[PDB]
C-alpha cells in the first residue's frame, strides 16, 4: 500500500490508497505519471506521494474536467496526453519576436496558427487553454500545441488546415461581443441585411481582401442575376479573410499577417507572412525578410475595431 494523488486537471487532487499487487489500470483505469502511460505497470514505492492523471470515470472527475477543459468528450484527456508526449520534444524558437515551432511531424499549420494567435487580440475561455496559451506566448508552447491538437481532433503527424484550426480555436474564445452586418443587393430582389455574431462575425471565405469586402463582392442570386454583398458594419478586434490558395501579393502596411500554403492535402506546407517595419516570412525556425511578397496565400488577418460603411 502507498498513498498517491489522482487528478484530471492537476488542480483538484484526490487522495488514493494504492494496492501494490494490481497494476494502475486494474484499480484506476488508464493512468499517466508525468505524461508517461503507467496503466500496465505495478506500483513502485518511489511513487508514494506523486500525482497521477486518470480518465474522468466518475461524476466529480467529469465535472472537474468539464470546468477545466470545457469539453465532455471522454477521449479528450487521452488524446491530449498522446499529443503532449510528442509536443514536449518539439522546439519553440523565438523568431522575429514571436514564439514559432521548428518543423517536425508536419506541424507547419500549427506554427502558422500559433504565430497568428500572438498577433491578434484574443482570450480563450477554458482555463486549461488560456493558461497554456500564456505559457506559449512566453515560449513554452508544448502544452498549448497538444491542447490545440486535442480540441481539433487531430493527432501528431496529420496534415492540418489553418482555417479549420482557427475555427475550432475561435469556438473556444470569447468573441461574443463580435458583430458583423452584411448587405446583399440584387437588381431584381432588392436588398437584404444579415447580422452575424461570434465566430461567424470574424471569419469570411471567398476573398482575401478586406478592402474588396468593404467595396462589394459579386455573389450569385437565385433570380439568375449576380448580386453584390458588402460589409455594412464590423465590431471586432480583428477579421480573418480566407479563400482557396491562389497567387496573391501582400503589401507592407495593409494587413497584419497571412498564411501561405504550397501543396495539396496529401502533401503540403504552410508559411507565415507578417507585416512589421518590412515583410517577414517565418517558416518554422527559418526567417526571410523582404519588401514585397507574392505567393499562394490562403488566409489574411486584419486589425479592426469598429467599422461602418459609407455606401448609401
Ligand atoms: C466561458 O463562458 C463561455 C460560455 N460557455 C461555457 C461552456 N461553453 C461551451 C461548451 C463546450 N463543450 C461542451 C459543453 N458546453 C460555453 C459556450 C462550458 O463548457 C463551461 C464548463 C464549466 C464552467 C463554465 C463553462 C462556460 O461558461
Ligand atoms: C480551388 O479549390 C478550392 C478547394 N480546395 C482547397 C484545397 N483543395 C485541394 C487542392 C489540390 N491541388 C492543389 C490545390 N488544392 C481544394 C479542391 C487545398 O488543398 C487547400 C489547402 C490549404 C487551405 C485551403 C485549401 C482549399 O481551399
Ligand atoms: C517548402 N516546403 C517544405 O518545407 C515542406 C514541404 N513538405 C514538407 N516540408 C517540410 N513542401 C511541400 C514545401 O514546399
Ligand atoms: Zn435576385
Amino acid at each position: 500500500t502507498i498513498k498517491v494523488f489522482t487528478t484530471v486537471d492537476n488542480i483538484n487532487l484526490h487522495t488514493q490508497v494504492v494496492d501494490m499487487s494490481m497494476t494502475y489500470g486494474q484499480q484506476f483505469g488508464p493512468t499517466y505519471l508525468d505524461g508517461a502511460d503507467v496503466t500496465k505497470i505495478k506500483p513502485h514505492n518511489s511513487h508514494e506521494g506523486k500525482t497521477f492523471y486518470v480518465l474522468p470515470n466518475d461524476d466529480t472527475l467529469r465535472v472537474e474536467a468539464f470546468e477545466y477543459y470545457h469539453t465532455t468528450d471522454p477521449s479528450f484527456l487521452g488524446r491530449y496526453m498522446s499529443a503532449l508526449n510528442h509536443t514536449k520534444k518539439w522546439k519553440y524558437p523565438q523568431v522575429n519576436g514571436l514564439t514559432s515551432i521548428k518543423w517536425a511531424d508536419n506541424n507547419s499549420y500549427l506554427a502558422t496558427a500559433l504565430l497568428t494567435l500572438q498577433q491578434i487580440e484574443l482570450k480563450f475561455n477554458p482555463p486549461a487553454l488560456q493558461d497554456a496559451y500564456y505559457r506559449a506566448r512566453a515560449g513554452e508552447a508544448a502544452n498549448f500545441c497538444a491542447l490545440i491538437l486535442a480540441y481539433c481532433n487531430k493527432t501528431v503527424g496529420e496534415l492540418g488546415d489553418v482555417r479549420e484550426t482557427m475555427s475550432y480555436l475561435f469556438q473556444h474564445a470569447n468573441l461574443d461581443s463580435c458583430k458583423r452586418v452584411l448587405n446583399v443587393v440584387c437588381k431584381t430582389c432588392g436588398q437584404q441585411q444579415t447580422t452575424l455574431k461570434g465566430v461567424e462575425a470574424v471569419m469570411y471565405m471567398g476573398t482575401l481582401s478586406y478592402e474588396q469586402f468593404k467595396k462589394g463582392v459579386q455573389i450569385p442570386c437565385t433570380c439568375g442575376k449576380q448580386a453584390t454583398k458588402y460589409l455594412v458594419q464590423q465590431e471586432s478586434p480583428f477579421v480573418m479573410m480566407s479563400a482557396p490558395p491562389a497567387q496573391y501579393e501582400l503589401k507592407h502596411g495593409t494587413f497584419t499577417c497571412a498564411s501561405e500554403y504550397t501543396g495539396n492535402y496529401q502533401c503540403g506546407h504552410y508559411k507565415h507572412i507578417t507585416s512589421k517595419e518590412t515583410l517577414y516570412c517565418i517558416d518554422g525556425a527559418l526567417l526571410t525578410k523582404s519588401s514585397e511578397y507574392k505567393g499562394p496565400i490562403t488566409d489574411v488577418f486584419y486589425k479592426e475595431n469598429s467599422y461602418t460603411t459609407t455606401i448609401k
